């Protein structure tokens, strides 16, 4: 379900949960993590040489499920990679060594439901709301435009209208 | 394998027979024997890392299926490891952060242990036979205690000082 070194996603500001909900249910979405906190830790050069390049870098711990990530997204719009990791503080280390070290980190809510193709995430982050994510990963550059507007269709189904979209990331609405 | 220090001594070995009985009376544990290691040694394109002391390796082990992504230094004491699902994937991540391939060291590796000691039996083509007496640790504040004891172990294990090799095997193959 997460193949590829692009993802496709759009994320919407949540006004009704409830719609959303009973729209899970409605298209049989399978849960592959619930309720879990997520913690993200960014890293970047003292000189913030990845963002300059739009590359953002992530260590992310998630809880219950255990599931740790190295995630490298970028440089710039669709690009993104992980790695299923076994510990977050080694591979910390590791990046610490080749001069990345904690920029700040994002901490949230979130599920993860699967329909069919799709990714739905449903976020909260506490003092900015819900939210959530529609998205597919792929490794074929020549689909994107399509899959971008299949997740805008798919998203509408859920309630969520084409004037809720978000085109900030959470780093940029928290200020990060 | 825990740890952020990798304590070791090398050596040149002479006679793997005599190596082979040094390890059975020391009651010697296999880990894992006669593997292929291939070691493919990441650095940005101005060699970034190698300047700094610091070498970063993908490693795949057959046939224990192992694979490592490691970052070595700065110098040849610190070393840290984490195992890794796929080696391609990880690859291109850090391909996106400028590391990319710069040479590639196989050899044939046997690790065993005796207590807290490890032995790494190694065979490079052309280079020969190799041992190295090593002990983890996360502490540098005991990089003394421990490569004392490592000599120690060397000692009552028959490796002498005219048969140590100082030189990592990228700098003994001139990478
Ligand atoms: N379990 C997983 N295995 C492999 N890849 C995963 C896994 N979970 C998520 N990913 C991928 O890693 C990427 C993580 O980025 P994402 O979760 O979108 O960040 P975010 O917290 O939404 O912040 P943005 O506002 O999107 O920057 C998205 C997804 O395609
Ligand atoms: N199975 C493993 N799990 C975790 N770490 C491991 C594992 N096997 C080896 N390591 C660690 O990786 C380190 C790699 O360094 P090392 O194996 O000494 O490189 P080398 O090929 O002998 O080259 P040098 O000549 O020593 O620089 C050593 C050890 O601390
Ligand atoms: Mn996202
Ligand atoms: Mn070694």
């Amino acid at each position: 379900h997460f193949v590829g070194k692009y993802e496709v996603e759009l994320k919407f500001r949540v006004m009704d949960l409830t719609t959303l909900h009973e729209q899970l249910v409605a298209q049989k979405a399978t849960a592959f993590t619930l309720n879990n906190h997520e913690k993200d830790i960014y890293l970047d050069a003292n000189g913030q040489d990845l963002a300059k390049q739009q590359i953002s870098m992530v260590l992310r711990e998630m809880n219950p499920s255990g599931i740790r990530l190295w995630i490298v997204k970028g440089p710039g719009a669709e690009r993104c990679e992980a790695s299923n990791i076994e510990d977050v503080s080694k591979v910390q280390s590791m990046l610490a060594t080749l001069g990345y070290h904690p920029a700040f980190t994002i901490e949230k809510q979130r599920s993860i439901y699967f329909v069919g193709k799709f990714h739905i995430t449903v976020d909260h982050l506490t003092g900015l709301g819900d939210f959530a994510e529609i998205a597919i990963m792929t490794d074929d550059a020549t689909e994107l435009d399509k899959l971008k507007a299949e997740c805008r269709d798919f998203a509408n189904t859920f309630g969520l209208q084409v004037d809720q979209q978000e085109p900030r990331s959470y780093r940029q609405l928290l200020g990060f």
